[PDB]
């Protein structure tokens, strides 16, 4: 945590305010609580509204990765109920849906997806995915091909295809939502204005409190600084949700759960009497 | 009250603040209202936003369990309307749908679902559901198999199947919603950090209010503490509705309400 | 209703005026600054409470709005697809009107027998009252009317599906309305704030008397009026469907629904 | 602009507080800023939440009238794409949909739609619509008749009818939405509490401020009054959210845009 | 940023406050921190609510532009799945959809769209687009005609047409949503009330702050003037997300992303 260094600096800023208190009126400088109370309340309001915006983006990030689990379950679930005999079709579609989860993971984590794609799909398909400028959207097209080919075979009617097509439409809203959160953040000015005001408020606070507290200055100033800094750092963990930090989503575990889910519903060996 | 231990501790610290006030001039330590007022208003704003997020989680929690009630009612309604003669199918689907509700209750609470599943389903399926790592999802698959088998027999058309399949999707959106809302740790320790900030503000407050109130310190300081601690403990309850430390009554009720409703529709009681 | 405490607030202020000459005699200090910090905190918590209460009232009004929308569109679809089947029209409308009235009685926790016998044959009223939830039975009986027209050959599976969607939407309303009635916003919400504001407003003139002297009862009743009126509005918005001053006129709403559905069929009330 | 008359009243109430300040010690009355700070902050919190609720109902009114534009554009678009030859059908439905837009406007504004209805529709239909107690709903039923009769002619299938029916369902949600906003206003308590409080706070404010500010009282008190009254008046206009005021929705401009769009798509 | 000018002018106003403080009791002028504190907190609350509503407009504008990508991705995807042989049909529809994004961008910015329309579509169609009052809605009708004529031949059934029809309905919701934000912004009172109040508070702030701070008056007044004006400017920027400012949407880059998505490898699959 980088918060603890700021707390140690707040103690140092408090002690230098205590010893230099003699040279205050000799220069003619005064700092009271009431002007800093107005500034602090203003900052406490603005931080609250920013953290609300940061939480709302984190909820949206959590919701979209929840939908990957829902849409892929229901698509395999529909496949098992409508076409219970097409087991060769199942394992092809399943492998694409697992691959979609892993490729979406690596797209948000800015990492190479080649290892996971080769683990799940044949080399003719991995080359096709990597050729595309948008690799994860290619997978949905290739998964869409498999549902389309079953409709082309006559195994799926236009109604049963339409029921399965809507699940792929849900999956497209996941990818488009995840890309939108990754590319467009909370406008940088939000974090730039507040982080500047908080740090400058926390350092100038013991100088404003030294006249009222005298010797209790380091104990109180830290306790006020801690409240304003913890709330500021809370938003700095929620805004970026697709990284590898403490509050950031465990996407490795989530993709493992999806892989476990889709190989739980399938994998049941057909025709053992 | 649960927090009444900390309320009497606040009065205990107030009496300490009165007697030790004589020693304050020996080190040159002073505590005015204005520094603790700025901190107090700041905490009050931060508790307001946190409680709003806690309420937001609670409303969505009840909405999902409302959809369990809605989707299962409308699935049984569609079965009676489209296929009025197929009572053998009715009994099986209702058995699975109620088994979905109870298994979801035991999944959110992390409790054993074996006793409830054995009551509603035969042992061939109970072992199959318990073998799966996702038991509630397995029930939806088996419920989907019942709708799917009526389609393959020729009794359900592709459109009438589609109407019933959408109701199974609603329950699957709930399961995925409930799984997400229970297994998310939205803070690292900030649910405890903000709780600790309230605690230490409450205990240091009588030392700050002793100069302005003297003997009225235990009266006013406990009344400020009460308003802050009650609002903090309220957000603690609303954040985890599907908790082991949370009330079991609203979750056990809606599982019985759905069982009572589905048995009434088919005409069994 | 709030005037009973507004007169009590002036009476408590009179006590604060006469006892001010005994303040330093008893040895008590009460400054404005600690009560300012507490009062701002309460104002924040009431601000979030009233906002949460407003969202309940909006959702409750929206659900009853959807009854009027869904039933209009169901009759509209019946007239466009099957213009000849007026025997179907009159039966379904009488069910949809009965659903609205039984929804009113369910939320109010009252007997619906007086309104059900007015609209429906006696055998159906006995069947409706037999069920655990009367409204869910009506939607099932209205669904059977659409279902029997599908079995006759007059409605295809597609045209059944369009009419079925509105019956699904009405069941989402029923599940929504039941949720807002059966699950109130947790116990503590009113237990904290209502009693906190009462104890704040009565103990405030004791703190105000040091700075205001004889203007104490005039300014204390000002702050009390603003705090209590915001408190009372939030309780009127939370609850709900009943017979309070600021609540939904459900008797007038059900009459508007009945008049709309009779007007579309070519009938006069 | 009710504010400018009230701002001059506040300066006039401030000068009373200055001249009667010599009488304060005689009556035994002392007024500090600190209790009025507590009250004013509370008012500012409650005004902030009310204005938030008022803006939310304005956005909802904007979104519903946005849906009028979208659902009617798409229904005409669906008609041209499925049935490119049936122009006799187009002329009636477009005129019905435009009549829906104007009838919804006149129902919300509480004005007579007779002049607009006879401008678009034949006398056999206008007299039938005006006969109905819900004239905007009557248009949706007659618009549904045109889609329904195209289905019964064998020109529209059950599938293509269902795609068009969803748009009529979407416009019916708007009608029920707009009626909900009109018949049920923002609880009159919100206006009864705050407006009484804001006016009484601003009037009583210089009497507490005169003890600390003296001759700067009419400058400071009028600037606090301006902030509190401007925010209250803004929330008042957003609460409606319709009507004839300048701050409200330009519904005449919107209905003409809908009328122009549907006549553009048909080539008229 | 125009704040840097108003920040430097705020320091100059603070120098006037320092030199004139001696003459305060001579001129008969008293200015304390407490009334300006009450005013400043009130402004900070109203700025907090405005900035939140401003951000909500920015989010909804981004969400609609996100939908442009998603709805067009799937519309081409469905064409690449249902009709994989119709390659000449693909390139015609794709070109309309790329033209839809660019024509939307130029409509919201109020600039000439002819330069980008010629780049993507034939001259017989570009003139038909420019002839219409709403050029972006005309493109949806022209792209819809391509889907409609494939149904006319019998290549698409009524069901598979409906799947593609829903996607063009989704794009029309973006068109109406983006117009709603652009044609009418926030009420003009919102901007004119706050921008008058914020700076007139900031200029009159050092005159009230001089009594407590003396020589530190320009340091603290520029701090508060920074925090209040930076929040007002951010709110003013985000309200018009379709403008050409720093915190606004990069709509030029977004349309290039849509173009590269729909033309994945010159329209191949
Ligand atoms: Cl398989
Ligand atoms: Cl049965
Ligand atoms: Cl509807
Ligand atoms: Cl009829
Ligand atoms: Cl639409
Ligand atoms: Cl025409
Ligand atoms: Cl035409
Ligand atoms: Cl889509
Ligand atoms: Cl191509
Ligand atoms: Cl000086
Ligand atoms: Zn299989
Ligand atoms: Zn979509
Ligand atoms: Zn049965
Ligand atoms: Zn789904
Ligand atoms: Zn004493
Ligand atoms: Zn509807
Ligand atoms: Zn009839
Ligand atoms: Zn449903
Ligand atoms: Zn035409
Ligand atoms: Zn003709
Ligand atoms: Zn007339
Ligand atoms: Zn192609
Ligand atoms: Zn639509
Ligand atoms: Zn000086």
């Amino acid at each position: 945590s980088k918060i603890i260094f700021r707390l140690l600096l707040n103690v140092l800023m408090s002690i230098i305010a205590i010893i230099s208190y003699q040279w205050y009126e000799q220069l003619g400088i005064h700092l009271t609580v009431a002007p800093f109370s107005l500034l602090g309340i203003a900052i406490a309001i603005f931080l609250g509204f920013r953290n609300s915006a940061s939480y709302s983006r984190f909820v949206e990030a959590r919701n979209l990765w929840g939908t990957v689990l829902i849409a892929e379950r229901t698509l395999v679930r529909q496949l098992r109920n409508i076409l219970p005999a097409e087991h060769d079709a199942h394992r092809r579609i399943v492998s694409y849906l697992v691959a979609f989860s892993w490729s979406l993971k690596h797209q948000l984590r800015k990492t190479d997806p080649t290892a996971d794609l080769r683990r799940l799909l044949p080399e003719e398909r991995v080359t096709e995915i990597l050729a595309s400028s948008m690799p994860t959207n290619r997978i949905l097209l290739l998964a869409g091909n498999e549902i389309g080919q079953l409709r082309e075979a006559g195994k799926l009617s236009d109604i049963t295809y339409g029921l399965m097509d809507n699940k792929l439409d849900e999956l497209a809203h996941v990818l488009g939502g995840c890309e939108r959160l990754a590319t467009t953040p909370v406008p940088f000015a939000y974090t730039l204005i507040l982080q500047r005001t908080v740090y400058l408020f926390c350092t100038l606070l013991p100088f404003a409190l030294v006249g009222d507290l005298h010797y209790m200055t380091p104990f109180v100033s830290v306790f006020i600084s801690y409240t304003f800094l913890s709330w500021d750092s809370l938003a700095e963990e929620l805004e970026d949700a697709f990284g590898t930090a403490a509050n950031d989503l465990p996407l490795n575990a989530m993709c493992n759960t999806i892989e476990r889910n889709l190989l739980d519903m399938t994998g049941q060996h057909p025709l053992p009497e």
